């Protein structure tokens, strides 16, 4: 019993750390087979990020321009390549600490744990969620750039994120680990529109099952209520709506509570109209949307 | 920018884990150096729980009893001792990724990073406080026995926890690594009290400074207070007295701010007796008390 924002073990993707240097930037890395993936801006001076022209200022770097560090030791340069946001930069050493991984696009809404890095060191691990308007509100400081983000299936990491930016509003944004930006954003120091985030309705309830689970049940109610009737508590309250696929995916939770969906649903209604009345839920005053379903059942049933 | 429970990365301690058997009973073991450390109640079977004598259910097993997997590989054990709480079998191969190590014993309030495991396979880590009552608020399902504790200074990992137990509260209980229990409990199946908690001051006064660091500043008020008006209040709210120990313990963040700690103790006394008024403080409704000041420091200005 008992319910944490657990991160995935991180020693997979700690081997795959590096330290990137290009003129006077230094950030993050990740080595993976013979290619060090990191953002792109490394090849940029506080004077081009206004608004950097990146393939001109790639085409002034040659490979040895490229400083790659992997813990005390230098690994030479063959290849660079700018696919989207990020560079692919070429070794000659294929890293031996590699594991079995995947680069996928997560879904807003989904979660995965970051590994905070600063000069290819980690520094820290920690659970989030990708808000619903492709924002993560992480921890990160200057340096922190080309740290990852993702899930782990077995032996399998599945990498889902690189750290880009901080916005001026302190939310962080990102990309894909072909360099994709997730959300409007651009690599570029100007004030950039994150846009209207909701709160994961789907999370919240799954959540809400973690809480029966571990014993926290007061919430629960003699009520019931419609998706339709729900859907119309969720606008008001700023939630992502609910649809049938994100039943169809609490349902393991619903068959282990032994309570309805929509029962649910009215318990989180209640909880959005009344408040919390000065109570908790799982250590938490508000309504904690950074779990999924499937997280809530991989830490309730142990998987390794 | 940002605040989260981060964790230490766990790559160091998932390469110390493995998996012991004894009889029918399977848990969780640290392999540093030739010695593999776990709860002494792998000895035991269910009818042996409800008052087992150790020393006799030890007495019936030899080195070949004790099974111990390092992932696919098996460790040959030559050695068996009980110490307090903890087995100590000695193994003929030296963990080759045994990394720098030192066992401490942790004062509450303290906090550290878990590597919640099962049979040998980590599942997921998670930052927490040694409560003042000594018990800790973890996520542990049957078979996490022997899962440890930890912080982390460069590249030295420093153990100070090891679990062994859930009191039917639904808290955990374990020892240090010499099998010595935090707090009064014992390894029996018996109902034991923990005594009265409290909330860690210190640590909550750290992470309001952690707040006004990343901008969340709403609760600052115009008011200072002494320490022992401040005493009074954290009497009557269940919070630990606040000493001069604390009060220089809080200097960095004091001096970061130029906020004087009796000036934050007067912010925390208002919301104290005032409540959040529906509002939060780095994603909290509630005052948290689970990042120590040099937790806050360190997560604020990135060490690695
Ligand atoms: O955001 C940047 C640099 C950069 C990259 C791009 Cl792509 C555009 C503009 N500026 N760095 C940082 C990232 N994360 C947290 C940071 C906290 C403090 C200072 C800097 C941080
Ligand atoms: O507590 C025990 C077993 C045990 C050990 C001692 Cl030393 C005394 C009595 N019983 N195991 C567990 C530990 N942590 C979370 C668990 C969640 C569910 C079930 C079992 C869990």
């Amino acid at each position: 019993s008992g319910f944490r924002k657990m991160a995935f073990p991180s020693g997979k993707v700690e081997g795959c750390m590096v330290q990137v240097t290009c003129g006077t930037t230094t950030l993050n890395g990740l080595w993976l087979d013979d290619v060090v993936y990191c953002p792109r801006h490394v090849i940029c001076t506080s004077e081009d990020m206004l608004n950097p022209n990146y393939e001109d200022l790639l085409i002034r770097k040659s490979n040895h321009n490229f400083l790659v560090q992997a813990g005390n030791v230098q690994l030479r340069v063959i290849g660079h390549s700018m696919q989207n946001c990020v560079l692919k930069l070429k070794v000659d050493t294929a890293n031996p600490k590699t594991p079995k991984y995947k680069f996928v696009r997560i879904q807003p809404g989904q979660t995965f744990s970051v590994l905070a890095c600063y000069n290819g060191s980690p520094s820290g691990v920690y659970q989030c969620a990708m808000r619903p308007n492709f924002t993560i509100k992480g921890s990160f400081l200057n340096g922190s750039c080309g740290s990852v983000g993702f899930n782990i299936d077995y032996d399998c990491v599945s990498f889902c994120y690189m750290h880009h930016m901080e916005l001026p509003t302190g939310v962080h944004a990102g990309t894909d680990l072909e360099g994709n930006f997730y959300g409007p954003f651009v690599d570029r120091q100007t004030a950039q529109a994150a846009g209207t985030d909701t709160t994961i309705t789907v999370n919240v309830l799954a959540w809400l099952y973690a809480a029966v689970i571990n014993g926290d049940r007061w919430f629960l109610n003699r009520f019931t209520t419609t998706l339709n009737d729900f859907n119309l508590v969720a606008m008001k309250y700023n939630y992502e709506p609910l649809t049938q696929d994100h039943v169809d995916i609490l349902g393991p939770l619903s068959a282990q509570t032994g309570i309805a969906v929509l029962d649910m649903c009215a318990s989180l209604k209640e909880l959005l109209q009344n408040g919390m009345n000065g109570r908790t839920i799982l250590g938490s005053a508000l309504l904690e949307d950074e779990f999924t379903p499937f997280d809530v059942v991989r830490q309730c049933s142990g998987v390794t």
